[PDB]
Order: C-alpha cells, then sequence, then structure tokens
C-alpha cells in the first residue's frame, strides 16, 4: 500500500520508492532517492496497521530516539523521519554491499585478518553506542551492514536500550536477540556486557563458519548458552580462541569492556588489513606481498 | 492451495472442505464432512511447505502421537489424519459452540456456578491426560472448546508432552503458551503442575473477568508471574480466591494435583449446575428454582 513517492512536509524532501531491500520485523527496506539531490538512501517503512498497541508505538519511537541521536563512521547513519497517515518512513544510509550474514552464507569461515578487520570496525561502532550510554543487545551478523568498501555499519536499534544512570540493570529485553548473552536469558539483570557476548559469538561465527551454540531447537540452544556449553575448534589459532573465551563467559563481570578489546593480542600482534579488496566478498584473500 | 476435498487413502473416506474456523500457529482449520455419511468434522490443515525442517516435523508429528492415544468426554475428539505431498489433514471431533474465550470476550466475569460448571469439566479433562502422563502445558481459554451442550472439550496437543518415566523433569518447552507456569519461566523443569497452574490462571480469569498476570509487555508479565505478582480483588468469595490462590503458587510442590482438585470445598460446597442453557452464552444465568 505504500506510496511511489515519499514526502516530507517539514523538509520539503521528496524520495522516490525504488528496489526491494528485505523485510525484518514490522518494516520493509528500500532504496529510495531524493528526488532532487538524487543522493540514494536506505528506506525502512513501517505500516501503522502493525503499531495499534501502544506498546509497540513505543518500540518504533523508542528505535528513532536512539538511532537519530547517534553518528558514526561504523554506525548506520540516521539522516530523518517522517510519517503520513499509515505509515512510517525512517531514512537510512544506504550499505550498498548487504551485510556479514551474506558474506558469511559465501564464505563461511574468513581468515584471520578478515576477522580481525571487520571485529576492529564492529568493535569501534560499538565502543562508540556505549560510550553514548546505548546498548545494541542484537549484534548479530545480518545487523552488521557493509558499504561498498566493505566497511562495516552498525545497524537496526530496535531492540537497543539507553542505559539511563550508573549502574542500572536492565529487568528485560522484548524481543528475541540472535546472540543473546546468558544473563538475559537467567533473567538477572543485563547491561552493555551482553554486547560484549554477542561479538564474542561473531568472532567465533567469523572464524569457526557456525555460531559457538547453535542446535536444531533454540530452547536447545538456549540451554546451550545458560552452561555455556561450546567447543573452540582445535585449529582456530590460540590467541584467537583466548579472546573468544574471554568475550563468551557466563559471568558478565568476567568479560572484557568494550574499550580493552583492541588491546588485545589477537588484535595487536596480528596483521589488520587496511582495506579489503572486493574479491573477497566471494575468494578468500591471500594478502600476499606484492 | 487446499482441495476442495480431502481423501484419505487407506481410511478411503473423503471429506468435503468447508467453512474456514481459523487459524493457529501452521494451520488452519475448517468445517468438514464425511462425503458419505455425512458426519461433520473440524479439519485441521497443516502445509508441509511449513514443514521444511525436521524440528518443525517432529512436533506436528508428537502431536498426532499425543493427540491419537486419547479418547474422553472433555477431551476433543481425534477421529484420524493423512497427507497429500502438500498438506497434513487431521480430522477432529467439531465443537459448535467455539471456545470459553468467545463466551469470555462476551461475558467476561462469570456467575460463580457457571464457573465451577466449566472448570469441572476442564479439571476432568485434565485428570484423564494426567491419568495418562501427558501434560498440555497451554490450557487457555481459545483451547477450551464447547460443543453444542456448553460441554468442555480440550484441544490443541501442540505444546503437549509425555512423561516417560516417574521423576522426570520437562527441560525445555518449544512454544510460548498464554498461562504459563513459573518454573518454566526460570528453566528448572517442569512437570504435571504447570498444568493446575493454568487451571489457576482459567478459574482467576473466570471469576475476575482479566488474567491474573496481564500487562501491556509480555516480558513484564513473565516477571510478574516469576514473581508471583498478582492481586485477587476483594468481592471474590474467600473459597474461590483461596483456591486459586492454591493453585497459583510459585513453588510447584506446593499446589494441588489435579485428582486434588473436584474435592476442594470451591466444589463440594457450591452450587454446581447440571448443565447450562444456551442463554448463558450472552445472558449470565439467574439459576432460579422455578
Ligand atoms: C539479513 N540481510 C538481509 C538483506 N540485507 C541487505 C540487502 C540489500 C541491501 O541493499 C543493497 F542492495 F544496496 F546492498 C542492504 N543494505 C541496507 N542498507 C541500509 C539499511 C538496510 N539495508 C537495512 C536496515 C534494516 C533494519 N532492520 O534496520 N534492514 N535492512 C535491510 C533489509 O533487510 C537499516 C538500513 C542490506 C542485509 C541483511
Ligand atoms: C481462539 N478461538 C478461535 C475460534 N474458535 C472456533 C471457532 C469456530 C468453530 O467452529 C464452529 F463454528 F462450529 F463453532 C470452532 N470449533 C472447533 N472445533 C474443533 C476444533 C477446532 N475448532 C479447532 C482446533 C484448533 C487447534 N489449534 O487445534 N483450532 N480450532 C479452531 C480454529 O482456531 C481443534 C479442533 C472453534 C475457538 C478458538
Ligand atoms: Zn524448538
Ligand atoms: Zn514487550
Amino acid at each position: 500500500e505504500i506510496p511511489e513517492v515519499l514526502v516530507d512536509p517539514r523538509s520539503r524532501r521528496r524520495y522516490v520508492r525504488g528496489r526491494f531491500l528485505g523485510k525484518g520485523g514490522f518494516a520493509k527496506c528500500f532504496e529510495i532517492s531524493d528526488a532532487d539531490t538524487k543522493e540514494v538512501f536506505a528506506g525502512k517503512i513501517v505500516p501503522k496497521s502493525l503499531l495499534l498497541k501502544p506498546h509497540q508505538r513505543e518500540k518504533m519511537s523508542m528505535e528513532i530516539s536512539i538511532h537519530r541521536s547517534l553518528a558514526h563512521q561504523h554506525v548506520v547513519g540516521f539522516h530523518g523521519f517522517f510519517e503520513d497517515n499509515d505509515f512510517v518512513f525512517v531514512v537510512l544510509e544506504l550499505c550498498r554491499r548487504r551485510s556479514l550474514l551474506e558474506l558469511h552464507k559465501r564464505r563461511k569461515a574468513l581468515t584471520e585478518p578478515e576477522a580481525r578487520y571487520y571485529l576492529r570496525q564492529i568493535v569501534l561502532g560499538c565502543q562508540y553506542l556505549h560510550r553514548n550510554r546505548v546498548i545494541h543487545r542484537d549484534l548479530k551478523l545480518g545487523n552488521l551492514f557493509l558499504n561498498e568498501d566493505l566497511e562495516v555499519k552498525i545497524g537496526d536499534f530496535g531492540l537497543a536500550t539507553k542505559v539511563e544512570y550508573d549502574g542500572e540493570r536492565k529487568k528485560t529485553l522484548c524481543g528475541t536477540p540472535n546472540y543473546i548473552a546468558p544473563e538475559v536469558l537467567s533473567k538477572k539483570g543485563h547491561s552493555f556486557e551482553v554486547d560484549v557476548w554477542s561479538i564474542g559469538c561473531i568472532m567465533y561465527t567469523l572464524l569457526v563458519g557456525k555460531p559457538p551454540f547453535e542446535t536444531s531447537c533454540l530452547k536447545e540452544t538456549y540451554l546451550r548458552i545458560k552452561k555455556n556449553e561450546y567447543s573452540i575448534p582445535k585449529h582456530i589459532n590460540p590467541v584467537a580462541a583466548s579472546l573468544i573465551q574471554k568475550m563468551l563467559q557466563t559471568d558478565p563481570t568476567a568479560r572484557p569492556t568494550i574499550n580493552e578489546l583492541l588491546n588485545d593480542e589477537f588484535f595487536t600482534s596480528g596483521y589488520i588489513p587496511a582495506r579489503l579488496p572486493i574479491t573477497c566478498l566471494t575468494i578468500p584473500p591471500r594478502f600476499s606481498i606484492a
């Protein structure tokens, strides 16, 4: 039922709707372009018909509120929002190379240098978020978008929350994140540490080629996370394996903090590419010297 | 994509598909009738296109396996199943008066006698299930169907499980039941007691007109159940209020067992109608003497 042109009274700007990119939650995303400046964007379009309950509205509202307040090289740029009477429209930075999920589907396990490269950017993005007292709470591969340079941009703040005062422990998380931290499952209160947990799973998945706690039943997976049941393959280098372990610990107080991470031996003693070639979307790089 | 006639090779029987009744989970339900004996049935029709994963298949399979093994006045009769290459078909006892959910929407709080009447039947149905080592695990209003006589028939065994040996504690429940017991949320293992818990909520809802632990966020509701946060209105009779309390306790070992229930003062000292008039679908009964 979505209009072909998206008009924002108050900004003046108009947007031609273009190609579908996908659908997550109540949203559909489209390439759109500022009919004037011809600049291209990702547009996230939620029908108000799925927002009849105040609780669902507040969530949509809270996502815009958090996302709007953020600007950083490795966070998906927020360029505005508006609504007509049937839709909410959110205009976001377009990432022309999809997400780490599609990369991982095509390459499974990456080379260490690739993993250093992406994890660094994920971590810088997340250092920014924690610095601003935002927990993302659903960092996973399909939320980690890639622009035309294969730079990471964290996106989808629909489960993100704001830490409102020191020592606050979030008691609930309304949603079912992918790489979900143990203290969320055991409802003991959670904070910034759940993100470091998710990055631990991401690091495992990037290095190993599969998620750490996969099973066929989601409820078994939860159980595994609860008991910290996972094993790191023997071929994963020990420095890398060490860092995975540090992050994937049941005790949130035990895990490194987002700022500790880039000082880990894993980064500081390994080669970190300055940039990757597009070939690496499909072909493992050998990082040859000349 | 569903055929207009449902044919079961092996039984011979054919069924004309008829009116939609509703849709829960992967299923759609239709009135159907044995094209020969003209007998009418409820048909539950699941598309194999939503059953591609082995885990989803096993659940469908487990529901038929449990439901098929059951016969009782207050359980929805199982009359067979079959499949073609695109659908599973399950032929069930038709309940022409929908469920306690539609009754509750129309009447909110019932009179005590009505509540005794329905709870008795729910309990007899459930005594049968426990006798056969089946936990239902999602007893709620929309699962409690009513035939043309306003007799209760427990239905939907899609979260039901079989207790395989004495003292077994089910560790997981793959699904999100409505009136969900605390020990399921705190993953401590659960057994027959979760059903008595659900009947406690049903009793509260039938007497009070709203569920005991309602909030606007499901995750807040869980939290409330976890801490046993609910209050019984002062006008609910004390005997009734007592029985609600006995059933809605955090400690599963503390709650009555399905067989203790009908001996409770709530039943044995109150008037229990032998039957209700259809008027009570819409009009509160006064149970006058002549
Ligand atoms: C899981 N996969 C699905 C497909 N993906 C995919 C596929 C194509 C894309 O565009 C281009 F072709 F230019 F590369 C892009 N690029 C792209 N760029 C910016 C955004 C999105 N996608 C996006 C967002 C959300 C959200 N929830 O907030 N979902 N999607 C994406 C809609 O899902 C936020 C803004 C991503 C990446 C994520
Ligand atoms: C939540 N409400 C929805 C509407 N209901 C409703 C409405 C109309 C009905 O038929 C008649 F008109 F004759 F009364 C009936 N009667 C009816 N009778 C037998 C069955 C069902 N419905 C049924 C089942 C399931 C399941 N999951 O296993 N879902 N539905 C029902 C499909 O949802 C199992 C077998 C129920 C009762 C439950
Ligand atoms: Zn499961
Ligand atoms: Zn919620």
